[PDB]
């Protein structure tokens, strides 16, 4: 995947006027969007084929998949339809699971990124001692995309050693949950921004100075 | 606690409007407690929520299995609350900070979050089931009353039913598909969730029927 300027929008507004509008006052900056449930439950999956339709950008849908194997299908299924590029998968409820995803990914075109290590404090309790096994997976079964934490570059840097140069890897937690963009960008592909774009008061120049942040990158 | 007709609440997980709303028309003599997933959901949208309230007097667990960052966790809740869901269904393995989040929206809001403890499919064995007890302690602790355990291991939720205590509310899938018993898993659980083999049979109804006419001592 060749994410433009190495950095992924997190579209998690939750209006259509809004994300629409924020998007497309950002979009000389990227072609590369994450668009999650907090807009797809609040403005219909058809707001992907209508991201798709207003700028030309590729889609992750970051549903955080996380069910049995023959819902996870299902799931995986309805997402492509909608025209999503590439889904997001939990890797905690194991290696069933995840192939039940990468099954109909290979069938729709698509990809598989595989969640190890989240962000966010909580991610301490139970998934940061199961990620690198939980990596070591996702080698096992051929994933070739993946998702770490930037406020942890130790455990971003471990991920990718157990992954690979070869393998692709964005990071969420860049700027409001405290990770740097540059730092971030020394062990993955691409950074993962949300908030410190689009709640800033001018959305635009926030993306111009992550870019200019990052820039000899 | 939620009093669910029959201890059966339907997974309707069909992904098409009209042959979900059949299903559900034909058996809601029999149950009045319907878990709507992200197949229904992502096939139909969250307006299907309503349809389902407005044909059946039916309540909805939303079945979202919620796993993401507290931020992201509460604006889950938000809109799934705003839609019509009665409860929604959280993910322990992220964490304290992200199940707070599912509550604290769920108290505002005036409706239930159920905490997902263990899995009822092979691969819970790799990271989930090692780390369900504690979740479930977590879950105690952060004052969670209603919870999910799996049919499939009689052993794991007989000691998650013990961890939560008789007052918690306990409810089950895997049964039937799966290969868990309906009797069996109401030694423990307060309701089973029962999916394809009531929405894939030819009479969803008489399925339906049958598995209350097994259980119907309990
Ligand atoms: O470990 C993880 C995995 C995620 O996908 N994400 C997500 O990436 C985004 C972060 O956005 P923000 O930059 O506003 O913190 C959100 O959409 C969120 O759900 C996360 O923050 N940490
Ligand atoms: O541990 C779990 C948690 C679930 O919610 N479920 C879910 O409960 C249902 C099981 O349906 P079925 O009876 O067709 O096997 C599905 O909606 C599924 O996603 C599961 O099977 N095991």
């Amino acid at each position: 995947m060749d994410v433009m300027n190495r950095l992924i929008l997190a579209m998690d507004l939750m209006n259509r006027d809004d994300a629409l509008r924020v998007t497309g006052e950002v979009r000389e900056y990227i072609d590369t969007v994450k668009i999650g449930y907090p807009l797809v439950l609040s403005e219909g999956m058809d707001i992907i084929a209508e991201f798709r339709k207003r700028f030309g950008c590729r889609i992750i849908a970051d549903f955080k998949v996380a069910d049995i194997p023959e819902t996870n299908e299902k799931i995986c299924r309805a997402t492509f339809k909608a025209g999503a590029d590439a889904i997001i998968v939990h890797g905690f409820p194991g290696a069933d699971s995840v192939r039940a995803c990468l099954n109909v990914a290979e069938e729709m075109g698509r990809e598989v990124f595989l969640l190890t290590e989240m962000s966010h404090p909580g991610a301490e309790m139970f998934i940061q001692g199961a990620a690198d096994e939980i990596a070591r997976m996702g080698v096992d079964l051929g994933v070739k995309n993946y998702v770490g934490p930037s406020t942890r570059p130790e455990r971003l840097s471990r991920l990718r050693e157990i992954i690979g140069q070869d393998s692709f890897l964005i990071s969420p937690g860049v700027g409001a949950q405290g990770g740097d963009p540059g730092e971030t960008l020394r062990f993955a592909d691409a950074i993962i921004v949300g908030r410190s774009i689009y709640l800033a008061d001018n959305p635009a120049a926030a993306a111009a100075g992550f870019i200019e942040s990052i820039k000899d990158l």
